[PDB]
């Protein structure tokens, strides 16, 4: 009359292995879950489950739910105006988004893309699936990893063509991307990531947007730029033709007084990344949002969506879908 927990549930990006015996799922039987460990790490459990008296597989912590295989994030082979050419593995989360004008995003997990709302607003509201490409440095190459949007979430505080407050969006991909050295997600900022995002701290913008030549780049470029004091950045946009209060608390600014280093038209949606020097992992602190019309203009800093403000929103959507 012994209870049978049956076959273990499927562990996405993982595997079930029988400890007691091949295919034995009766009371007291033990199994071990593991992840594809090169690119994924097991979270919330050590993966040891046992058949309980109630017919359920339960962890060492007594949880009825599965462990989670989570893509390793923030790896880089490092360890756009006035920049230089990226190398393979430099920005493996970098995503190209087509359909409208050139835009970009950053891979999260193995099935989400973080981008700017302004970059995808028109396409989403024309009910057109987004053509999403990764694993390539060359914008116009026929060789890339193809993904397709299943859903686009635009922040509900964003108002298209009326300022860039809340300029953030999430794309759910219809399939998991195969994670490798050339394709890995960026890390979301942890609580204390602000300690690496103070005035004068260095972030990196990457993209295929306009260079100093005034044309899009064929190959992925990047620049390191300092975070700019918020009041200083606010004052820089306190003039025509900008509407009052264009720079908000949901934005950070980055760039030089001289304009020598900047993100431009076409860089939209890209992640402004920073290095957590303690974990040695890169994370996304900003999204390429807006700036003055002319790229690399002196005294007109690039303005980025302040990603850390949207962690609850991001976690709400990713957890719920
Ligand atoms: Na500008």
């Amino acid at each position: 009359t012994i209870v049978d927990c049956g076959p273990p549930d499927d562990l996405p990006s993982g595997r079930v292995e029988y400890i007691t015996g091949p295919g034995v799922t009766t009371y007291k039987a033990v199994i071990q879950y593991s992840c594809e460990e090169t690119f994924y790490t097991m979270k919330v459990n050590d993966g040891k489950y046992v058949c309980e008296a109630d017919g359920f597989w339960t962890s060492s912590k007594g949880e009825k739910s599965l462990p989670v295989c989570e893509p390793v994030c923030g790896l880089s082979a490092r360890t756009i105006y006035g920049g230089q050419k990226a190398k393979p593995g430099d920005f493996p989360w970098q995503v190209l988004i087509l359909g409208g004008t050139t835009a970009a995003g950053a891979l999260l997990y193995d099935n989400w893309v973080l981008t700017a709302a302004h970059a995808v607003y028109e396409q989403k509201h024309d009910a057109s699936a987004l053509d999403i490409r990764m694993g390539t440095l060359k914008r116009l190459s026929p060789h890339y990893t193809q993904a397709w949007s299943e859903a686009v979430f635009i922040h509900e505080g964003y108002t298209h063509d009326a300022g860039f407050d809340n300029d953030i969006a999430l794309i759910k991909l219809n399939n998991k991307v195969v994670i490798n050295s050339n394709i890995t997600p960026i890390c979301l900022p942890r609580k204390e990531a602000e300690s690496f995002m103070r005035t004068d701290d260095i972030g990196t913008a990457s993209g295929w947007g306009l260079t100093q030549r005034g044309f899009l780049a064929r190959n992925l470029m990047y620049v390191d730029i300092p975070i700019v004091d918020h009041q200083k950045c606010t004052a820089a946009y306190e003039k025509p033709p900008y509407p009052r209060g264009s720079v908000t608390a949901n934005m950070l600014c980055a760039g030089l007084e001289s304009g020598g280093k900047d993100s431009c038209r076409g860089d939209s949606g890209g992640a402004l990344v920073f290095l957590d020097s303690e974990t040695e992992r890169w994370f996304v602190g900003g999204i390429v949002s807006w700036g003055s019309m002319n790229c690399g203009e002196a005294g007109q800093y690039g303005v980025y969506t302040k990603v850390i403000n949207y962690i609850p929103w991001i976690e709400n959507i990713i957890s719920d879908f």
